């Protein structure tokens, strides 16, 4: 998933698409949100 950076966080995160929240089964907890998509942390 994307190299897409988050706010405060260099490097990368996963680009998720038009989700208001990230899947709970994956392992995230930290994410940054950019409708109509998202990228998700940790990375």
């Amino acid at each position: 998933a994307a190299p897409c950076f988050c706010s405060g966080k260099p490097g990368r995160g996963d680009l998720w698409i038009l989700r208001g929240t990230c899947p709970g089964g994956y392992g995230y907890t930290s994410n940054c949100y950019k409708w109509p998509n998202i990228c998700c942390y940790p990375h």
